[PDB]
């Protein structure tokens, strides 16, 4: 499918998206951080394997409010939510950790 990873544009968009009754996966990244830019293509592959989960990316330098509120400091950080509730966090570009956190909750 096309359009599987959406880029967040406001804090309010994030707050709404994470409230969904499904797993919502959010890639927190920064363009100056290479390791963090590696999460996008990985998440693109995972989104097709777990289409029942929603996938998003968030540039912390555009949406620093969301980063601070969710206590994200290290780039990349993947945060996983279900029903407004954080169910997992994976810091760093760690494909197996991220995939299994997804598979557990999707
Ligand atoms: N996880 C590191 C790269 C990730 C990294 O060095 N992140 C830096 C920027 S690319 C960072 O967010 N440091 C923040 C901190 O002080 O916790 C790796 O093994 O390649």
């Amino acid at each position: 499918h096309h359009h599987m990873v959406t880029q967040f544009k406001t804090a309010s968009e994030f707050d709404s998206a994470i409230a969904q009754d499904k797993l919502v996966v959010v890639d927190f990244y920064a363009t100056w951080c290479g390791p963090s830019k590696m999460i996008a293509p990985m998440i693109e592959k995972f989104s097709e394997q777990y289409p029942q989960a929603d996938f998003y990316k968030l540039d912390v330098d555009e949406l620093g409010d969301v980063a601070q509120k969710n206590e994200v400091s290290a780039m990349p950080t993947l945060l996983l939510f279900k029903n407004g509730k954080e169910v997992a966090k994976v810091v760093g570009a760690n494909p197996a950790a991220i995939k299994q956190a997804i598979a557990a909750n999707a």
